[PDB]
């Protein structure tokens, strides 16, 4: 089942993956979940986004020293907002090499975000420019367009039936979009659909804000994104 350390909840995906679920009290809507990953590539793992905060992000680091006590190389974090980046001053304390788009680590300071050690760039369709992705084992790493915000990535896994929409994506059963504030509401839909089309073999979609779901997840989010 499920496993707890500090304020954190894990979950296993598949045998090498698990899902992070991290929690912040909102002033006045109350706690907030964040799901991120963990992967083991062999004798190393590989996280993706922070928790909401440094404390929470170091909760993440000793669960892994404890379950799977196996070295962290890198992290990727998915945009410059708290939910994903609020953590990276204490992945930088572990040594954890940091990766994010350029444009979220351009937007880190006025999004309030410490900014990645490396950046990211893309290809016209989407693709992670390898140079800029060294060594990421099945990391597959696709910035889809801009929809819940101009910077948001993608990553897949490699040897799974895993990809993780981050924020982008919402679940099946989702009413909304949830946070429209920085996004591209013209372009949000095309850009669900790119995730999709950029990892048509996952069959268990991750996100920042639901359980996994089916690629159903990725079709009514476009869907909703549709009427906007
Ligand atoms: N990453 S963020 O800074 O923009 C953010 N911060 C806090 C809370 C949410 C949030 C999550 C779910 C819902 C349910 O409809 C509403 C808001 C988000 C959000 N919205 N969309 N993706 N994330
Ligand atoms: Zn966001």
């Amino acid at each position: 089942g499920d496993q707890r350390f500090g304020d954190l909840v894990f979950r296993q995906l598949a045998p090498n993956v698990w899902q992070h679920t991290s929690y912040l009290d909102m002033p006045g809507f109350g706690a907030v979940a964040s799901n991120g990953l963990i992967v083991r590539d062999g004798g190393r793992v590989l996280v993706v986004d922070t928790a909401w905060t440094d404390d929470q992000t170091a909760q993440i680091l000793n669960w892994i020293k404890q379950e799977i006590n196996l070295p962290v190389a890198l992290a990727v974090v998915t945009h410059a907002h708290q939910d994903k980046m609020g953590g990276m001053d204490a992945l930088h304390a572990a040594g954890i090499a940091t990766y994010a788009n350029a444009l979220s680590n351009q937007l880190a300071p006025q999004e309030g975000m410490v900014a990645a050690q490396h950046s990211l760039t893309f290809a016209a369709n989407g693709w992670v420019e390898p140079a800029t992705a060294p060594n990421f084992g099945p990391l597959k790493v696709f910035y889809p367009g801009p929809g819940h915000t101009s910077d948001n990535i993608t990553v897949g896994i490699d040897g799974t039936d895993i990809a993780f929409g981050g924020c982008l994506i919402k679940d099946s059963k989702a009413k909304s979009l949830g946070n429209l504030g920085d996004a591209d509401t013209e372009h949000y839909a095309a850009s669900a659909r790119a995730f999709g089309a950029a990892f048509p073999k996952a069959s268990m979609i991750v996100m920042s804000h639901s359980a996994p779901d089916s690629r159903a997840a990725i079709t009514h989010t476009a869907r909703m994104a549709d009427k906007l």
